[PDB]
Order: structure tokens, then C-alpha cells, then sequence
């Protein structure tokens, strides 16, 4: 129906888990869902619908960066009637308050993008998640025994930053890590009256240069997948 | 020992309620606190310390606008050891999702100020409250039977706006009301690693133009004072 | 009559002395005026009308920062028919050309605020005083034998600056001191076709670190008060 | 070896064709290359190395938006030593000088992104291709009988624009069409001293609403693919 | 001695009259000065030194636009030791407070240029003249019977404006006319510790569309030349 | 027929060589053209029409800086029907890729001006030349044995820069030299659907501090004059 999704209307459940990497979306479908069906594959951006503990859930890839994420989120809401969007992904830590394998709930997404100024009268849009979803993540993490870290992230247009000298200042202002999509998800969900939240897993520390190995990346990401699926039950 | 506060070091409790109007601060001290002492009065900007249900509580006026708010909040944190700052105040509603008497909890504060661009590398700082405090407000409001509305506010440098044509756009993006200080409170608490939250009571609707009577403004504000004091007890 | 002033129309004389501190406004009324009457007290922001050497003079406090100052100045012009607004206050000197106790007449007010960009097509508004009032201040200072320093000030949204490294640059560009309201007074008076001027007294030197004692502050400020009242006779 | 490309060092030829859609990349490898090997597939972002008329050429997908494109282009140039990057793709025409089927060569890429201001001291970076490549494209098109349209494109962070009222203005300034990556490819190739060029095929007209069927889209895209490969051969 | 001035060190008097049009500079030297010597002519941009009523007077052309004016003013101050710079020129009136043949003294120069943001830490520089010079102009105009109009001008990078819809707003904020150099003269003189002032004669009314004939333009300009020379004696 | 040009309609050929220095325009007319006639001289900004190798050529001075250039280019296109504008000039090198006496073809013109943001929706206009003219310059330089350097220039509002610390960054991004008009010529020709190109000759190296002597300046400029006239023949 859209240039970027070839699902039929109704193929998506009203709650959708989002991730930048469509191969990880496929991995979640195979490992954690029952009866999962591939519903879209335009540009190799895979999405699925299946069941977790008897509950229907959808999964959709969104690519990297605010511009890509905004395209998919816009279409999910406007065309596919998605109401609740839970994004997961990795991030690079910049604060001493977090370490490798930590899960962060982004109560705000700062950015170096111009997109929110374009959307919002050239002023400062404070891009934020839906509070009910934030409460649900916090409650579910308490239930599962997960030490959820809570603060802002910085959504950058740059993976290869030209402003590494500014990381300490961002950490001072309660930015725990850097990723590339949260501000676009939040602003699009705000634009279109939908509920959204971003969780992210610390795979790399940008201050120490320490990184997880491939094997511990998969293990730690699984912990955040389970948090997300449990919160959608 | 600041240009703006003449309290002695140690006169403030670590939890402080903030309001822009020092006469409303004095009203809270007289009506709701026990043994309230006026601890500061530079520029007629009054602050107090007293007890609510046996628990020490301080109150501080902060004046109008981000620049004034920032001065007082900075001094409270850096000189007076204040750790938790709960701002209450009125606001002008701009969204159909709220009406007069509603209490809004601002999970984000957008702004037309340049102050956060000056603080934050000329990028977009998403100014947000402390999550734990927002959870406490949610739980306390539920206990008290308050239908707490949760979303963004827009903190303006203007009371007499030159951009009233933009109010519908702001409301579309989940801005429930306009006030003049929240983004500064939030940014200063982020800067200084303190816990802050803003609650605001809808006194007027800037769109549909309804307005509370002076007698309803008292009952509605009292409702929000009680929420705040119960939160800090 | 407004949310911020509870005077009756007619209570203000057409010339009004402005100061951020309502307690200093009261002090001027009691020390320097005859038959002074308190005409407003909303938010503890006092204003008065009285006589100086047989001539009617009003005084009004305006709080701290551009947003606070703009609210009061807007209402004084639009509602209370004030035509001439003479602001006094303290400042932090940044130029070697001034020292403690000097009085500065601001022939321009630069700013880090975004307010003038919002007002003025996103361009640079050169915020300036009324020329007749500047001439009167210059002539009155000569008459009184005051060495009036004439240059720009920098009106900042920050008392606790994040840009102290730029003070020398600002002084190079003929900024003699920093305060927090002149640019808003000037822009509002420009907006509404009224006459405004700001004088400020050097209470502290931000470069040399020299500072007046509490008692020296009161004595030098009196010299400014006299200059101002004399220009309004 | 890089986070977004799992090719071996040396798997890329120094000439690489780029496209946002990795499924079109795989289509090109299957239909136009001989002995094509899939050399990378992280995030389902496919790249290939194969031969066209006896010469080795590589293909790489880059996703949607400047941020995504910049990631892949940076890694291609640095880790994989790619020297010539020829991007093809579709675009939405905004000018009367072009229509469906037309191939545009972008001698400049304007943008609503902030990325180039971040890169370029907050000034205006004129993002441009390598001139020798643009000359090779012009000569190859002439030899093949292609009526190459030459002008600027506008690279937007938005597929769903909030500024459709501005399309006529852009077309007046010689912007023939809108796409989402050219300015990022050009800025990154400038940063890293590599040769880049963007060609795009008009598949939709955003003014008139002309739109090609899936069959015409394939046939018109083939003409661009052949132009690109002939340029590299 | 500089790339733009071929005068010898010492050829300029410390007082210099400035004008954009070097042909008008030559006209002033021939008609109003005694013993006038042409001291510079690079790029046909003429300067002179002569006598007016026994007093040494220099004249220098500066071209059109802030960037051109800035070049000449910088060299006059830094290399040729000029201390006082009095600019005359024409302007396009935008205010009902002025009409054809009026002389405006610019106590502020607003601008659409980025130059002052580049100079002034990305903030708003309020570009203003030296007050002593403005007082001398006021007194001299009174002595000569000239009804000098006093307010801001808007210095634009555009003669052929793209923002004519904004002229009324500019006029509301006390901008009497538009020209193209004042803000650059004022900022450069502030930078380099020199005394500057701009006067301009209304040659065309941009609102009412009134314009002066070629012959009328000459006679009204003479009145401003005499004012400037009388002020410099 | 305009405020800045007093030629009659029809006095300009449709191809015009442009230079900032009207005395250099005069020098070109007398040394390289046959039957040259002065056609305009407002503000001493000279322009001529003559023949080179039997072919009609016009020459016009445009002064210094984007604002001055824009005035003349706008009038030449809109009033005098000029269709092709070839600008020559000097520049200050900032890249190791170029040295004194090198001729640069500017395939893009970056800028610190605000003019293109004002023209272009506050976004980034990539200011570029006409491709056919650039091909003609490239081919003509090859024919004449000139080693034409091809890259971006930076068109600045400043001859005396406040940002010399950024020169290396701009060179990294393929900016070979700094001048002051190219971005304005390019934006105006794009605005008005005309063909433009800028060549510039390195007179000074801003990094190494090398400079040409006065006689070297004339001799090296002659080589680019011949290049330009040859491409117009
Ligand atoms: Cl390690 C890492 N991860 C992510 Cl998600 C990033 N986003 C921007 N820079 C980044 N670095
Ligand atoms: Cl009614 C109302 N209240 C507040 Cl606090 C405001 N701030 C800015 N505009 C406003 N309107
Ligand atoms: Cl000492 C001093 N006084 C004032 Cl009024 C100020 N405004 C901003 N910084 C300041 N410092
Ligand atoms: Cl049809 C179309 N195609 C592309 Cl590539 C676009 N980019 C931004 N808007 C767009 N519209
Ligand atoms: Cl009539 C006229 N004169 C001048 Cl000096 C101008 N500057 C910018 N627009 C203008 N119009
Ligand atoms: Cl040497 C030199 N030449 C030119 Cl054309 C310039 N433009 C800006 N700075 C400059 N330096
Ligand atoms: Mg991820
Ligand atoms: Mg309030
Ligand atoms: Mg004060
Ligand atoms: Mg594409
Ligand atoms: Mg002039
Ligand atoms: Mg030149």
C-alpha cells in the first residue's frame, strides 16, 4: 500500500516492536514468536506478525537514522493503524551512570537533527515518549528484576561523530547514551497522536572504547527483547 | 549568601516546592504548613520552611520566565543543598485533551527560548523531569483520586505571544498548555544533577477562551498544592 | 486589570521609573517621593505614584530577565498609558573603560535571548533607546557633574553564565557591562511606539573581580536614583 | 569488519555503484553482472562484487536518508578503500524542466538537514560531486543517446514533507527533484577526498502527480543502471 | 599599503566622511572642499583629503553592502588611523514618520546579514553609533534648521528584497528606512574602537512608491553633505 | 534604466564577463577588445561592449561582496537580457592542492552569508554554476594547456576573517580558496534561470602566506582573462 511497506491493511497488530536491523527482527520472529508470518519485505525491510504467550504482536524494521525511522513509523501509524510502538536497539554509552549490557529507557531524546525545528516552528521540541508506556516498562523491569537505567538519550545524525569533545557535556545533562532514531520516533508519534517508547542496550562505551563481543551482544540484547515482549503482554 | 536569597545555609530542607508568585508561596505557608518561618525575602521573593504532616518542607518563589526561574533554582541547588524541586503553577491550556481545573504533569518542556541551545552545543536539548518524581506524582494523584493529565508543556519567553497562530500545531504535538518556566527548571536540574518536576493547573483556555473565576482558581490551586505536599511527605 | 498589575487605569503617571527589585522601588518611594501611594502589588511586584519636586512620578518593579520585564512594560504601555519608561538597575562590568560605582547609559542592548529574533523576522533587531531620553540623561548627568559612561550593554538570559570566556570579546565590541532586562525593555518600547532608556550602576566588575560592599551598593545606587528622578523633573 | 559491513578487506573494487534499496542492488547484480558474489549483508544491506564487460565493479546498498547513507559511504571509503562512488536512485520531480523517465545528474545537492552545518562551522556547505565523474556521465549519456537533465536536487530529511508549499520555489532555483541522500554522499566524499556523483530517475512528479507503473519503473531504471555501468567500464 | 587603498600612511585626516558612491565622493571634493587631493583610487574607489572652513577633512568611498563597507572601514581605522567616520548615503523609506528629502540619523542598524552573528558568538549584536557623534549631529542640525529624523535603519544584504511583506513590521519597530551598509560600519567601528555615525537622505519611499527626480536627488543630498561637513568642522 | 547601470537596453551582448574591479574591466576592454565602447559608469562601476576575435563580448564590474555582486547580476539578467555570465577574479588559497597563479573553476560556492538562507526557506542552498559553461571552461583550459584546478570556493562576507582557524577544515572539504562574490553570482543566476560560472586566480596563499608582487598579479590575471575570452569565442 505504501512505497516502503507491502503488507495488506490489517496485517499489523495495533502494538508493534521496532528495531533498526531487519535481520534482528527476523531473529526475534523465529526465536520468540509463535506462528510468525512475514508481512512486508520492501527494500529488505522485514516485518512480521505472530504471537507471544498467546498475544498478537507485530515486529517491524526501520533502518538507521531519524529520516529512515520517520518513514516507517509514519506509515505504520497512518496506513496500518498501529497505536503503540516500542523501539529497541543498541546504543553507545557516554555516561559513567551506565555500563556495558545496561538497558536504558529514554525519557527524552535530544538531537543534532534539524527535523524537529522544521516540524516545530523553528523552536525546541522536547521529544518525549508516552508516559503510560514508560510506566509499563518501569513496572515490567521491576517484575523481571532488571536494573533499568532511566534518562535521556542523544539521537544523532552521525554514527562517526565530529563532536566527540561534547560527550562529557551531554552526559552532564543526563544523556546516558547516543543512538540515531529515538528523537524521530518520538516526534513522529507526537505528530500523529500515537504512543511510543525507546529502550536501548549498551553494546559499546564511547568513553572507554570498551565493546561487547559478538556473543555477549546477542545475550544482552535477548534480555531487552524479553523485557519488550513481556511489556507487550 | 547570594545576590537573590538571604537565607542562612541550612535553612532550606532538601525538598522544596516552587511557584512563580511569592504571594502564593506565602499563602501555602500560612494555610498548609505548620510553624512556617520566612527564610528569605530578597526582591520580595519569599521562601519558607515549615512542616507538613511532621515532614520538613521548604517553599520558594521563582518569579516569571526561564531566566528568573534559572537564577533561583541554580542557587537552591548549589548553595542551599536542595535535592528535589517540585514546581507548581498555572498555565494556559492549548489542547482539547485538557480543560480548566485539570492538573498537568509535564514530562517534557519545549521552548522558544535560546537558553538550551546556549547550554547544549546549539543542538536540541529535550528538557525532561526526573522520572522517579514523575512516578511519585502519578502514584500520589491516583491515591488522591486526581485525574492527572500527562504530556508536554511549551515554556515561552512570551506571555503576550506573537505566535498564537501556532498554538494548534503545538497541541497537535502533545503540548497541553503554555507556561513560562518549566524548560528552565528542567534544564537547570539536568545541568546540576538534581531531581525536578513541574505540575500545572489549567486556569484559562487560550483557544476556546474560557476562564476560571477567582474563587475557582483558589479551589483548583488548593487541589494541586495538596497533591504536591502529599508527594513530598 | 491585568494578571500582573492591580492598579486602576489612571493610577500611573505617564513617566515611570522602572527597577527589577520591588523592595528598591518601595525604598525610592519612601526616601525620595512625597505623597507616595502604593498602586499595585500583584506577585509582590510593587508600584507607586508620588511627587518629586512637585512633579508626578510613578515607579514600578519589573522582576528579573527579559521575559519578566517585557510583561510589565507591555502592560504599562498598553493598559496604563505610560509613555516614558526609565529603567535603572545594577550590572556586572566587563570593560576596562568602567569601574565600580560608574553609571552607564545603554545606547544599545545586545542579547543572547531569542526573543528579538521571534519578534523580528528571525533577523537582528538592534535594540536601542529613545534618543530624546538619551539626550536628557546626558544633559542631566552633565548638570549633576556625573561622569556618565555611554555604550552598549549585553542583556543575558543567564546570571550564572556559561560563556564567561566571551566577556573580553563583548567588551571589545563596546559592551560595558552585563545585565538581564535592557534588550526586552528596548524591544517592547520599540514594538509599542513608546520612549525607553536604561541606566545601570556598576556594582561588580566581572573581570577585575572588584565588588562593592553591601553599604557601598546602597550609596552608589542613590546617585543613580537622583540622576533618574532629576531627568524626570 | 566495520559495524555495518561484514565484507573482507579487499572484497570491494575501487569503483562502486550505490543505491538505497538493497533489493535493487541484488537485482542489478543478477541481471547485469557476471560472477557476482554477495560480499556483505549486515542489516540485510547487501553489497556485491562482479564483472561488467570484463571489468570488476562493486555494488552497495545505503538505505534511506543522509544519516544512513553517510554511515555506509564513510566505511566504504575508509575501511574498504573505495575511490569512486556512483549513486543511482529514484526521485520526485518538482520542476517543469523534467518529466517521468528522465535521468537527472545532480551537480549540487541542497538540503534541509543540519548535518552540513554541523560539519562546516555552522555555515553553508555547497555539496557538489566530483567534476571528472560528472563529465564522464555527460559523455557516456551522449554516447548512449540519453537526454541527461543536469541541475540541483534537494536532499530532504522528509519523505512526507511538511513544506510542500516550497516546491515551486525550489524548482525556480534549479532544483529538478527531491531525494533523500545526495547531500550526504557529496559531503562525505568531500570530507574524505573521494569521487562521488548522483544520478536519479524521475519515477513520480510531485507537482503534476504523474506516476509510473511498476513496469515503467523497471524499464526506466534499467536505462540508468546501464548508464552507470557503462560509465564505470 | 592595503589591497584596497593605495594612499600613503598619513594621507588621511583623522576625520573621514564616507559614502558608497565614489562619484559622489568626487563631487563632494570638487564642490565643497578646498585644495582637495585624490589620495586613493584602487578599484575606482576614490578617496580625498582637503579642507572645509580651514579644517582638514578626508572623504572615502566604500561601495555597496556590508561586506564592501567593512573592508574599507577596517583599513581606514587599522592602517590609516582614522578615528571618526561619518557615513552619508541614500535610503528607501519604509515608515510613515518620514518622507522624501528627510534626513535620518541612525541610532541603531538592524540587519538580515549573518556578519554580526559571526562576529558576536552567534548572539544579537545591537549595532549602534558613537553617542558623542550623534549628539554633534543633533546640535548641528538644530543650528542649521534641519528637521533631523532619528531612529533605526535596517541594513540589508538585498537591494531587490525577497521580504517586502516585512516592511510594515520593521516600520512598527522604529525602522525608518532601509539601506545596505550601516550595520557593517557600526559593527566594524565597535570592533576597532572608533567613532562612527550614519546619516541617510530619503530618496525613495518604498511604501508610497514616491521617488525623487534626478535633479531633486542632487539638491536634497547637498543639504546632508553640508550637515556632515559642518559637523566635522 | 536602473539605479546602478546607465546603459541603454540593447547595449549589452548576451554574454558578459564580470569582475569586481571596474579598472580591471577597463584594462581588459583596452588591451583585449576591439571597438570597445563604455556603456555604463554609475558609481564608477564601468562596463563595456566590444569584440574579441570578431565576436561580441560585454564586460561589467560588480564590486566586492555578495550584496554588491547580486545587485549588478540581477540587473544584467532582468533588464539587459544577459544570458551567460562568466566571472573572473582573484582569491586567497587555503588548500595545499593549489599555489600562487593557479586558476580555479568553482564547481560550488559555499558561504558564511545569510543571503541563501533568506532566499531558500532557511535551508542549505548548494550554490552551483551552469554545467555547460563549466564544460566549456574545462575544454578550453585543456586546449590552452592550462592546468585548471577544479573544486569549491568559500564566498565570505569577510576579507579580514575572524575564522582563520577554520581554513584547514574548509580545505579538507575541497574548498580551494576564499573569495567574496561567487555564491551570490551563483544564487542569483539560479534564481533568474541564467547561466553563470566563476573562475579565480590565486593571488595570495592564506596558509603559507605567499603573495604575488604587483606585476605578477597583472601577468597571472592575463592568463585567466585569455581563458575567459577564449571560452566566450
Ligand atoms: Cl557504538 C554506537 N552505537 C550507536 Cl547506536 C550510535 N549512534 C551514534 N553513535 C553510535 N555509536
Ligand atoms: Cl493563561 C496563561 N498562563 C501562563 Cl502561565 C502563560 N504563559 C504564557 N502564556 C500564558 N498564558
Ligand atoms: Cl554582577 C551582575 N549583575 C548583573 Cl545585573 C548581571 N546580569 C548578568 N550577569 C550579571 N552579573
Ligand atoms: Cl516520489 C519521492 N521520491 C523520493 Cl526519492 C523522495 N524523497 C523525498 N520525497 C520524495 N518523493
Ligand atoms: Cl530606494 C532604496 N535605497 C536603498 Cl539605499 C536600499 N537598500 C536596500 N533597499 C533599498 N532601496
Ligand atoms: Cl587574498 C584574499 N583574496 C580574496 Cl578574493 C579574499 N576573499 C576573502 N578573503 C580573501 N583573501
Ligand atoms: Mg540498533
Ligand atoms: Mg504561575
Ligand atoms: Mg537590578
Ligand atoms: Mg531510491
Ligand atoms: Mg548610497
Ligand atoms: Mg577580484
Amino acid at each position: 500500500m505504501t512505497p516502503h511497506i507491502n503488507a495488506k491493511i490489517g496485517d499489523f497488530y495495533p502494538q508493534c516492536l521496532l528495531c533498526g536491523d531487519p535481520l534482528r527482527v527476523s531473529y526475534i520472529a523465529k526465536k520468540f514468536l509463535q506462528d510468525a508470518k512475514e508481512i512486508t519485505n520492501v527494500r529488505n525491510m522485514l516485518g512480521f506478525s505472530g504471537k507471544y504467550k498467546g498475544r498478537g504482536i507485530s515486529l517491524m524494521g526501520h533502518g538507521m537514522g531519524i529520516a529512515s525511522c520517520t518513514i516507517y513509523v509514519t506509515e505504520l501509524i497512518k496506513t496500518y493503524q498501529v497505536k503503540e510502538l516500542l523501539r529497541i536497539g543498541t546504543c553507545g554509552a557516554i555516561s559513567p551512570k551506565v555500563g556495558l549490557k545496561d538497558i536504558i529507557m529514554a525519557t527524552g531524546a535530544s538531537t543534532d537533527s534539524k527535523t524537529n525545528r522544521v516540524r516545530f516552528l523553528n523552536h525546541d521540541l522536547s521529544a518525549t515518549p508516552d508516559f503510560e508506556l514508560s510506566l509499563r516498562a518501569y513496572q515490567t523491569a521491576k517484575r523481571l528484576g532488571i536494573d533499568l537505567k532511566v534518562g535521556n538519550v542523544f539521537s544523532s545524525d552521525f554514527f562517526y561523530s565530529f563532536e566527540t569533545h561534547a560527550f562529557d557535556l551531554m552526559a552532564k545533562y543526563n544523556h546516558l547514551a547516543i543512538e540515531m532514531e529515538a528523537a524521530g520516533l518520538y516526534a513522529t508519534a507526537m505528530e500523529l497522536n500515537a504512543k511510543a517508547l525507546c529502550l536501548c542496550s549498551v553494546s559499546d562505551h564511547l568513553i572507554t572504547k570498551e565493546a561487547l563481543s559478538p556473543k555477549e551482544r546477542v545475550e544482552s540484547f535477548d534480555n531487552m527483547i524479553i523485557l519488550a515482549l513481556e511489556m507487550m503482554s
